[PDB]
């Protein structure tokens, strides 16, 4: 597994861009009408934007919650299964269980010990 | 300028030169712990692979982006650059403005129309 993004939930997209960019971050044009949004850093990580509303298409629960998160990547699906599986029988909080999600992942939320999001997923074939 | 290289980006390098072998593709022995790797075809054009880490350590906006990439060659490395001034000029897509990489040229990366990848080089003196 690699760590692929690191997210931040915003209450506006364009407000949260226009302070990244003042921040010498490449952030492309128009992003300010996407409900996700990412910009690339050195080696391929990415850092990224959900509004509140995308986040709660799939996250409910969230409230004002994680304002960050961890995204992790794996090889396939079923090593999302397994890994949620491995974390959650080891004791850390299952916060939702694998599904395959609408932009074309199988996709999973895990909370470490300090109550962050950590995403597990994997494309779709 | 010549097409020198066709190249496809591969997750594993192994499993993906263990299928061309299977077509008849004459690989390098021990090629499956190359980052990049070279078969050659008649006429002297090659086909190449490359790792995602490969491509990242210097495209790193690649996700799985283009899955091939066409190589041209150039004369000199003065051409690349106005080659790529050239066709972005023209309206083209420009993704990585011409540098000196590692391995010894002068590289540079376009978008064609239909978003595929296009390589300029010329090695370096």
């Amino acid at each position: 597994a690699r760590i692929s993004l690191f997210a931040v939930v915003v209450e506006d997209m364009a407000k949260s861009l226009e302070f990244y960019r003042k921040l010498g971050v490449e952030i492309p044009a128009e992003a300010d009408s996407a409900p996700h949004t990412e910009a690339v850093l050195d080696g391929g990580i990415r850092l990224a934007w959900d509004t509140v509303e995308t986040v709660r298409s799939y996250d409910p629960e969230w409230q004002a919650g994680h304002r960050f998160a961890i995204a992790f990547e794996f090889p396939d699906t079923a090593s999302v299964d397994k890994k949620y599986a491995e974390l959650v029988d080891a004791g850390y909080e299952g916060h939702l269980k694998p599904w395959n999600a609408v932009w074309g992942q199988r996709y999973a939320i895990v909370k470490d010990p300090d109550g962050n999001v950590v995403d597990l997923f994997a494309p779709l074939p």
